[PDB]
């Protein structure tokens, strides 16, 4: 079959919905910045892993470099910004985002905002980004929706 999937990125929210059910939302002040993922299993769309790594700071796009590539292929991956998520996403974690099919995340600005699907080996299935005007100004949010085949047993 196949999961319905809406992912919203901006300034201040971000939130997933799997089939018209919340499974991440986040409208906290300041807390989450940075880059969620979120890992789903590919028949059943259940919800293997959830994550936030603050990667306007300094350290954890290693951490995130990490947890993906421990991501089993075949997995969906769901990434989605608050707030920033660029300052400190150096070199080997853009050529990751690259490697999975992201057009977007490689090139990835200051408080761009960015929304994701995959399927970790490929395809991706959906992307919008939409990149700040200015230095004191954010990205518009971006809402995608998107449709993910699921594997059959
Ligand atoms: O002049 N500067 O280098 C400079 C000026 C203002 C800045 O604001 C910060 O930006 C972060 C990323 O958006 C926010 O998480 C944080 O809450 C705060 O708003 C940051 C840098």
């Amino acid at each position: 079959r196949v999961l319905d999937v809406e992912v919203y990125s901006s300034r201040s929210k971000v939130y997933v919905a799997v089939d018209g059910t919340t499974v991440l939302e986040d409208e906290a002040r300041e807390q989450g910045r940075g880059i969620h993922v979120i890992v789903l299993n590919q028949a059943t769309g259940h919800v293997m892993a959830k994550r936030v790594f603050d990667t306007y700071s300094p350290h954890e796009d290693e951490a995130m470099v990490l947890f993906l590539n421990m991501v089993a292929p075949g997995r969906v991956l769901i990434c989605t910004v608050k707030d920033e998520g660029s300052f400190h996403l150096k070199d080997t974690a853009k050529a990751l985002l690259r490697s999975l099919g992201s057009q977007a995340g490689p090139a990835l600005g200051w408080r761009d905002t960015w929304a994701f699907v995959g399927r970790k080996g490929g395809p991706v299935f959906g992307e919008k980004h939409s990149k700040s005007p200015a230095l004191s100004s954010w990205g518009d949010p971006v809402l995608l929706k998107t449709d993910v085949p699921l594997s059959s047993a």
